[PDB]
């Protein structure tokens, strides 16, 4: 019982008894392992806390419900640091967790954090219980198992400021951008007044930039000077570029105490005290993996434009930066609201040369801005400068160049220019209010004046009489009358919008003038080219004048260079033929004249014309179906210059109805005697026949009209519209037996004749007198004549079987009607064509005398062979029109239609192919009607069955829409309550025949409605009724309402949100058809009234449901109700939104947020407010509730086009796309993002100082991404060029830099056009080329612009670095070539080019130099003393004897010169500060140490001949003699340090100061190094044999560290071999011959503190991409050389074809950059041409071209990397990830 009694007695013993009871139970707990005390021993703790002597015991006994934990920490917290009782506690926790894992989560539940934080931070480090502390890292490692536990405790770890532990947690993961995304870590960390080290650690690791900006706003709220300067240093600083990009931020005020540390400071050097955190992180990681596995120096200018600086005086003082400003050389203050530029500032900075501050609110040009030392381009161009701007004459500033004064409120030209600004060039004064006549203006160097938009009366006669270099005087929009003796030097003169009456003779005589724009003048006579006295006229812009003649008869060749001639809006009469001499004409413009009417054939010689607007003028020809475009018009005018002839050979379409005198009247018109077939049957198809008529009269014109006796029976009634062209003479026939009743039923036919060919004649012909009613002439005169039916021109009553004069009269009438057609007096029947067409027609007809009957088609190859067989003058560009024209004449049908596919096949003999297309429509099936009537599958010879229905369903006969269930099946809509449906009518007098056949076939195949779920559809002849659901369905019905002889087209669609989509997408397909095939219907006949024959109604009802009637409304009149949005009757209390009865016209269908209310508008449209022109309209700027927002206004255009654009540009959200904000119906225009820094063309035109390669690459990458998305959206751009790319910010590493405008071409932007997909790739190639070029492609657009598609694969293209001089930039120079394949199949995809652009290597490298063929070189030395242009001196080893091998870099010219009798090993540079020379030294195989001068390759003197092979040379920094001093080291193959002095090199056989024999004959000296710092007096370290050594100015071995005696043998010879390399840093990194591992010694302890293996980094990559590497287990690959950067990383040069980056501080591998060489032999650092700190890499590329001959072809591929690589490989890495998250977050807005 003792256990039971002891426990219960200790329980009841509330006073005193516990102190002993606990000792009794702690002794007894070991022996029986007893069994119900835990609860009571728990209870007693609460029952009396606070007694240490029992607390320790209780904790000791807990280890032998959750309230347990609640007492534990509350104990350890109540005894934080009283004694080592925490030991017993943490032992208890460690015991409990290892058996109950989840209890750990319970511990952190209560208070664990409070006490563990305290213990790990109560200064426990270097206190004696370091082993107890090891148990506690062991605790934490299991504590931080759950990542969420890391994040939330991290949250708590920043609440209380604790730098060491927050750093430790960051090293353990625990991302710092997860808390709230609106109030995430940095926000409260700057709110709670934390420490700079706490904020810096948060910023350095993952911290989203938006949160940083929010925290910047917060920390601006308070006054903090060490947290602000750390937020800016991560938000705005480009250290690579020396910048401050503080642009977008809304900083309330700038104070130098913030930017203080942003400027570079040489004193900045900080120790390593946070190593505690790294050590603790290492211990935690160790315990975690154990628990896991088996348990000068001045910056550039400043960001300043849009900051609304109401004052800039803050910088005028003598503050911290008042000495860095003195070398600014560019200052931008435009668009702020400044005033009165501070006088102290404008003399503080004495090197400013682009000061521009416009759009500010100045009111007085300071006139003390001009006392700066070297200023130019002074620009104040939108301020409110006072009425006069006189310059004070006490300033003599000559350096000013471009003194802009645009758009001020001036009243005079500035007064004292001539005495102040002498060298002034571009004095601009436009937009002012200059009124009075100007000054004599004695400026000696004006080069571009300007006076536009002033109010000038006239110019003084001595205005330009003293400015002998003016070039571009341009006074637009003034009130100007004459010109005052312009100096003979003007080149460009622009004088538009003035008030002239004739070109003043002061212009007709300028001896060098080049362009003259005088548009919008009211002038009368344009003097002939014999009045212009100038040999170089290029542009002559004269639009909007009143010009009568275009005098060119006098002397035309004197204007042979003219390239632009704009004469629009003039009273011209005709173009004189002398215009044919201006061969260099490029852009003629004679539009809007309304009185020109004819083009002379002479213009066909002006082949350079690429545009020729034809707006509002009528020509002979110009008929759209045959009308040419651009050069095609010139080709037409040139072929018409050759020879145009009368063609005289037309058509007669006979038309009947189911029976009449048609065939028996055609067989009587043709007088056909044969009667071969004694019994003709009903007509099949159209049966084309032809019959010549040599009219035996004075007119010998033997006219041949072809008769097409159309099908009578109604069954053929769908194809006939195809054979009714506009050019014809139709008959029609009665069968007068059913007189006055058949004549009624003939009405549809005439109607169709009025539908297709409005201006075609018709001839009625009675066909029966033998069969009996002849009063039919009544009704044809009574009803049929002139009411909506075509221009009947006769009627006859022949027998059409035999014996009468009436037939002769019918013949005469037909002949005389044919010879009298002449529509619009154009006379079709004899019009002129090139004889080539007639020849082609003749040869084709003669092949109607030779073809296969089974397949009358001709292949295009056969046609191009038959043109060769004859002597036709046609090329591959003539046939595309030739065959079309011959199609127009009924010779052969060929299909070029975009709706189908272009036919390689040619349908000569149409007479049987029309016969073939109708066979299917007559074959029936009286077998088993297994399918509903009309639908059928493939059921019928040699491959012809394939082409038959490869034509017929291309002909949309497939399921035959004809003979298809005329009676409609009964259909009921889910909802028919008069208010959930939308209904639209199409009342028309009679359906077109193939209307339904082609209507149900256009709606049918559009399956992806509201995209890919197909609907169920049950479609009879005249209806569809698709359905997805009761939420989406459509019934395009066909009913006739009672007492309505017309025929309607009822469409019903639910008024739901998606139903409006159905409506719109169906009305588009029903309207576009009507204007594509039936232009007669939707042709408003102003003659009579606007019937339009197509009265598209709209049905609306006020009474929601049970309206008892649907109220009509004509759609046009409803469209007139667009000034509002709601319709309402004469009774105005109730109304229906137009948004409820026609949601398709209505704006709301795309995301509803697009709506412009016309309320909070803010706008202007003057010629400053547009931003550019493009496609179908232009774009302007305005504001609304916004500030700046762009508006795309439209021309002329239509709400067809806009509906396309609305949908297609919407529903597409992408970072590279220019998203639109709103649309405006009333204002007929759209709204877009304002592109802040301009367009790419502008950027190229101006800003070439500021295009970094990074930046160019960013733009290209952004663009590559947009184009990729556009192909994700499966579509062409078709508009890619500098004019179309928009730039937002000029900050290189931003998130949005470039975007792409208007969507699916130019001489400056050509391709081999598909119609003359993969094409946009090529267009991108052009843009990319120019971006690489920076303005080379169309600067030539001022010069030789036709040449832009002439050298198409052939131009400056072969070497554009060479052809433009731009900075070399490989990989992408290969990318454009490799992209730019002429064949579209050969081009890579846009996704592929985007992926290749997303490659840090494409951004990081600039050149290599493949040395001459088979040269082996193994040593090289750079030159930094002449840092202007440097040459890299190489050795050789292709020869066993020594050649030196010079190699320059700016010329890349290799030279060879044998200088030694034995192969060289190494060289070095010893430059002497005296005598200004750099002796170059070379050590060799024989020991013959050679020294040769820099410039002289003859003053050579080998020094003492060494004993063994010299392995090394080196030049040190040893100034130990109180002066500048240097030495030289000769590493030989034995260790003998033959040291010398910097100057003693000249004397033959130099004297070694201290000959230090170090190594042995078997231990070869093999590497030397200097130290990393200079504070250790440059202790020198050199490897020797296998033991590294060191020395100093003493030149005595200071250490004999041995490496072979290593205690970590994984292999021996990797350390048991001769040393190869040594580098001196905080530690030592060493490698040996063929050692694939590097050894890391320490200088003090001399211990192998590191062992870093190379193939330890080769595995990770090879495993996927090298499968043959599984056979290469005995791997080649080892450290062939070392090269260490200053403090960032270390570059391992492999013996293989690889290179390794090592971040020596924290993470081992940054990147391996392979596949660029095969053996990295040499590596070193250097400086070149102010591009200091480059790293040269001499690698090998062996070619086994003759490897079978045991020989390899060697190319020493010397490359030059930019040493800044280890940053960009980790910084650009990051930059992708940024844009990847943003790629996804943006696509969330597409979801919702
Ligand atoms: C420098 C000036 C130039 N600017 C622009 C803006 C734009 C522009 N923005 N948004 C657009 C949307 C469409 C668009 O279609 C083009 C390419 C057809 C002209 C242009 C812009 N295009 C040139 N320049 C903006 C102002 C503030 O700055
Ligand atoms: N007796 C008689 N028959 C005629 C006359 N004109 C046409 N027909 C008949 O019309 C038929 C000619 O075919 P047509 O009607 O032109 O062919 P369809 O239009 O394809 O049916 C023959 O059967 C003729 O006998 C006429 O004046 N007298």
């Amino acid at each position: 019982h003792k256990l039971v009694l002891a426990a219960l007695n200790r329980f009841i013993g509330n006073p005193g008894i516990q102190k002993c009871g606990l000792k009794v139970i702690s002794s007894i707990v070991h022996f029986p392992d007893a069994l119900g005390a835990m609860d009571s021993v728990l209870h007693t703790l609460q029952m009396y806390p606070d007694d240490q002597e029992i607390q320790c015991l209780g904790l000791s006994l807990i280890g032998y419900g959750h309230l347990l934990a609640k007492i534990l920490v509350s104990s350890l917290y109540r005894f934080k640091d009283v004694a080592e009782i925490q030991t017993k506690g943490f032992q208890t926790i460690l015991a409990i967790l290892k058996l109950s894992a989840s209890f750990s989560k319970l511990l952190v539940h209560h208070s664990f954090d409070l006490v563990i934080f305290h213990q790990m931070s109560s200064n426990i480090m270097e206190q004696k219980d370091q082993q107890f502390l090891n148990l506690c890292c062991k605790c934490f490692a299991k504590v931080a198992m759950d990542d969420y536990l890391k994040n939330v405790m991290l949250e708590r770890a920043c609440d209380q400021n604790n730098s060491i532990m927050v750093e430790c947690l960051l090293l353990l993961g625990a991302d710092a951008n997860q808390a709230k995304e609106g109030s995430s870590l940095i926000c409260q960390v700057c709110e709670k007044e934390s420490s700079p080290k706490l904020v810096e650690l948060l910023l350095n690791s993952g911290s989203r930039e938006q949160d940083v900006r929010k925290a910047l706003t917060i920390s601006i709220g308070k006054g903090d000077s060490q947290i602000i300067s750390l937020l800016l240093r991560r938000l705005a600083l480009d250290v690579a570029n020396n910048s401050i990009c503080l642009g977008g931020f809304c900083i309330g005020k700038v104070e130098p105490s913030w930017l203080g540390p942003l400027f570079p400071d040489k004193t900045s050097n900080l120790r390593k005290q946070t190593n505690i955190a790294s050590t603790l992180a290492r211990m935690v990681i160790r315990y975690q993996m154990k628990s896991a596995v088996e348990e000068r120096e001045y910056i550039t200018s400043l960001d300043l434009s849009a900051n609304e600086l109401r004052d800039i005086d803050a910088l005028s003082q003598k503050c911290c930066i008042s000495v860095h400003l003195e070398h600014l050389e560019k200052l931008e203050l435009h668009q702020n609201a400044l005033t009165s530029f501070p006088q102290q500032l404008c003399e503080t900075l004495k090197s400013l040369t682009h000061l521009d501050l416009h759009s500010n609110k100045f009111t007085s040009f300071p006139s003390y801005l001009l006392k700066m030392s070297c200023i130019a381009n002074l620009d104040v161009s939108r301020n409110d400068i006072g009425p006069s701007v006189v310059l004070d004459p006490t300033v003599k500033c000559p350096t000013l160049k471009q003194f802009n004064l645009s758009y001020n409120q001036l009243s005079f030209v500035p007064e004292n220019l001539t005495d102040v600004v002498e060298k002034l060039e571009q004095l601009i004064l436009e937009g002012n209010k200059i009124s009075g006549i100007c000054s004599p203006l004695r400026l000696k160097e004006l080069k571009i004046l300007n006076l536009s938009k002033n109010h000038i009366s006239s110019l003084s006669e001595n205005f330009l009489e003293a400015c002998p270099k003016v070039e571009s005087f341009s006074a637009r929009m003034n009130f100007l009358a004459a010109m005052p003796f312009l100096p003979p030097s003007m080149t460009i003169l622009k004088l538009s919008q003035n008030k002239f009456s004739c070109i003043p003779e002061a212009i007709l005589n300028l001896p060098h003038l080049r362009s003259l724009d005088m548009s919008s003048n009211d002038i009368q006579y344009l003097p002939g080219p014999a009045h212009w006295k100038s040999l170089n006229l290029r542009e002559l812009l004269f639009s909007h004048n009143q010009i009568s003649i275009l005098d060119l008869s006098e002397k035309a060749y004197l204007w042979s260079r003219v390239e632009k001639l704009h004469l629009s809006h003039n009273k011209l009469k005709e173009i004189p033929p002398e215009i044919g001499c201006l061969e260099n004409l490029t852009s003629l413009d004679v539009s809007y004249n309304l009185e020109l009417r004819s083009f002379p054939n002479e213009m066909g010689k002006l082949s350079k014309i690429w545009d020729l607007p034809l707006d509002e003028l009528h020509l002979n020809f110009d008929f759209k179906h045959i009308g040419c475009k651009a050069k095609d018009i010139i080709r037409f005018l040139q072929q018409r210059l050759k020879k145009a002839v009368p063609y005289n050979r037309m058509k007669l379409m006979i038309v009947g109805n189911t029976g009449s005198g048609k065939t028996t009247l055609l067989q009587q018109l043709m007088k056909t005697k044969k009667s071969d077939l004694g019994m003709q049957s009903a007509t099949v198809g159209i049966d084309v026949k032809d019959w010549p008529i040599q009219i035996r009269d004075k007119r010998k014109r033997d006219l041949v009209l072809n008769v097409w006796d159309f099908a009578g029976r109604e069954e053929f009634y769908s194809t006939h519209p195809h054979f009714m062209t506009q050019r014809a003479l139709y008959l029609a026939v009665y069968d007068l037996s059913k007189g006055q009743a058949e004549v009624d039923a003939m009405k549809p036919w005439l109607f169709n004749i009025k539908a297709r060919a409005s201006s075609s004649p018709v001839i009625l012909v009675g066909t029966h007198l033998d069969v009996s009613k002849a009063c039919m002439s009544k009704i044809t005169k009574e009803l049929l004549n002139k009411r909506g039916f075509p221009a009947i021109r006769d009627y006859h009553f022949v027998n059409a079987t035999e014996e009468s004069d009436a037939l002769a009269k019918l013949r005469k009438t037909i002949i005389n009607e044919s010879l009298n057609f002449k529509i619009r007096d154009q006379l079709v029947v004899g019009q002129l064509i090139p004889d080539c067409y007639v020849e082609l027609e003749k040869i084709i007809l003669s092949e109607r005398k030779n073809v296969p009957i089974e397949f009358p088609v001709i292949d295009r190859k056969r046609l191009l062979q038959l043109v060769r067989e004859n002597q036709l003058q046609l090329d591959e560009n003539e046939l595309p029109h030739a065959v079309h024209f011959l199609n127009e004449s009924g010779v052969l049908l060929h299909f070029q239609d975009p709706a189908l596919q272009l036919s390689d096949l040619y349908f000569v003999e149409p007479k049987w192919l029309c016969k073939i297309m109708a066979q299917i429509l007559t074959v029936k099936v009286e077998g088993c009607p297994k399918h509903p009537k009309g639908i059928i599958s493939r059921r019928d010879p040699k491959n012809y069955m394939s082409q038959y229905f490869k034509l017929l369903e291309k002909f949309q006969i497939a399921l035959v829409p004809s003979s298809l269930s005329d009676h409609r099946p009964v259909i009921e809509l889910p909802h028919c309550e008069n208010s959930e449906i939308i209904i639209r009518l199409y009342e028309m007098p009679y359906f077109p025949m193939g209307f339904w056949s082609r209507l149900i076939n256009r709606l049918l195949e559009i399956s992806p409605y509201m995209l890919a779920l197909r609907p169920n559809r049950m479609y009879w002849r005249q209806g569809i009724y698709l359905n997805w659901s009761p939420e989406a369905y459509c019934l395009v019905g066909s009913e006739v309402l009672d007492n309505h002889p017309e025929s309607f087209l009822k469409i019903t669609v639910p008024s739901c949100r998606k139903g409006c989509i159905l409506l719109g997408q169906v009305v588009d397909h029903i309207d576009s058809l009507m204007e594509e095939w039936f232009p007669g219907l939707l042709e408003i006949d102003i003659c009579g009234e606007g019937e339009t024959l197509l009265k598209k109604w709209a049905l609306y009802s006020f009474n929601d449901g049970e309206e008892h009637q649907k109220i009509l409304l004509d759609d046009l009149m409803k469209k007139a109700e667009e000034g509002d949005l709601l319709v309402n009757p004469d009774q105005p209390r109730l109304t229906i939104p137009i948004s409820q009865i026609a949601p398709d016209l209505i704006l709301a269908d795309l995301p509803r947020n697009i709506m412009l209310n016309n309320d909070e508008l803010e706008f202007e449209q003057a010629p400053e407010f547009l931003l550019g022109d493009g496609s179908f309209g232009s774009v302007y700027r305005a504001a609304y509730e916004g500030e700046e927002v762009a508006v795309k206004i439209f021309n002329h255009t239509s709400l067809r086009l806009l509906r396309q654009e609305l949908v297609v540009l919407c529903h597409l959200h992408h970072p590279s796309l220019i998203s639109l904000l709103a649309a405006g119906i009333r204002p007929r225009m759209l709204v877009m993002e304002l592109a802040s820094k301009g367009s790419l063309d502008r950027l190229l035109q101006q800003d070439k100082a500021s295009l970094t390669r990074t930046l160019q690459h960013r733009i290209a990458l952004h663009v590559a991404d947009g184009l990729r998305y556009l192909h994700s959206a499966m579509i062409i751009y078709r508009d890619l060029k500098p004019h179309n790319v928009l730039l937002f910010t000029l900050y290189p590493n931003a998130a949005i830099i470039a975007k792409i405008a208007d969507y699916g071409g130019t001489p400056g932007f050509r391709a081999p056009e598909v119609a003359r997909q993969q094409a946009d790739v090529y267009s991108f190639g052009l843009l990319l080329y120019d971006i690489l070029t920076t303005g080379g492609r169309i600067v030539e657009g001022l010069k030789f612009p036709n040449e832009f598609d002439e050298l198409e694969i052939q131009g400056k293209l072969p070497d554009p670095v060479k052809e433009y001089g731009c900075a070399p930039w490989p990989m992408v120079e290969k990318l454009i070539k490799q992209c730019l394949k002429e064949n579209p199949q050969e081009r890579p995809t846009s996704a592929q080019v985007f992926d290749i652009l997303n490659s840090a290597e494409l951004v990081c490298l600039t050149r290599r130099i493949l040395l001459p063929k088979n040269v082996i070189v193994e040593c090289m030395v750079a030159t930094h003393h002449n840092s202007r242009n440097a040459s890299i001196w190489l050795g050789c080893g292709h020869t066993d004897r020594g050649q030196l091998s010079f190699l320059d870099l700016n010329t890349e010219g290799y030279t060879s010169e044998e200088v030694a009798d034995s192969r060289i090993l190494c060289l070095a540079l010893v430059h002497l500060p005296v005598e200004k020379e750099s002796w170059i030294v070379s050590g060799t195989q024989s020991g013959t140490l050679l020294v040769i001068n820099t410039e002289d390759g003859k003053k050579r003197h080998t020094l003492e001949k060494m004993t063994d092979s010299v392995t090394c040379l080196y030049c040190n920094s040893f100034s130990k003699q109180s002066k500048q001093k240097n030495f030289l080291l000769v590493g030989t193959a034995d260790g003998k340090l033959a040291i010398f002095e910097d100057k003693t090199v000249k004397l033959k056989g130099a004297a070694p100061l201290k000959i230090l024999n170090i190594g042995n004959v078997s231990t070869p000296l093999m590497c030397l190094s200097e130290s990393t710092n200079s504070t250790e007096r440059n202790v020198m370290w050199g490897g020797c044999g296998t033991k590294i050594f060191s020395f100093s100015n003493d030149f005595t071995i200071q250490k004999l560290i041995e490496t072979r005696t290593s205690q970590l043998f994984s292999y021996a010879a990797f350390s048991d071999s001769n040393i190869i390399t040594v580098v001196v840093d905080t530690a030592l990194y060493i490698a040996k011959q063929n050692s694939p591992v590097v050894e890391v010694w320490d200088k003090k302890t001399e211990k192998l503190c590191g062992l870093i293996d190379c193939v330890h980094f080769l595995r990770e990559v090879m495993v996927k991409e090298n499968k043959e590497s599984k056979h290469k287990m005995s791997y080649s690959g080892r450290v062939k050389t070392l090269c260490l950067q200053k403090n960032t990383a270390l570059w391992i040069g492999t013996g293989g074809g690889h290179i390794l980056l090592l971040d020596l501080s924290t993470r081992r591998l940054i990147r391996v950059i392979y596949n660029f060489c095969n053996s990295v032999r040499v590596m070193m650092t250097a400086q070149l041409g102010s591009l200091k700190n480059v790293m040269l890499v001499l690698g090998y590329n062996r070619k086994n071209t003759e490897g079978t001959q045991k020989q390899k072809e060697i190319q020493s591929c010397l490359t030059v990397w930019d040493i800044n690589l280890p940053h960009e490989v980790q910084n650009l890495e990051k930059h992708i990830e940024v844009r990847k998250e943003l790629a996804e977050k943006m696509r969330r807005t597409s979801v919702e």
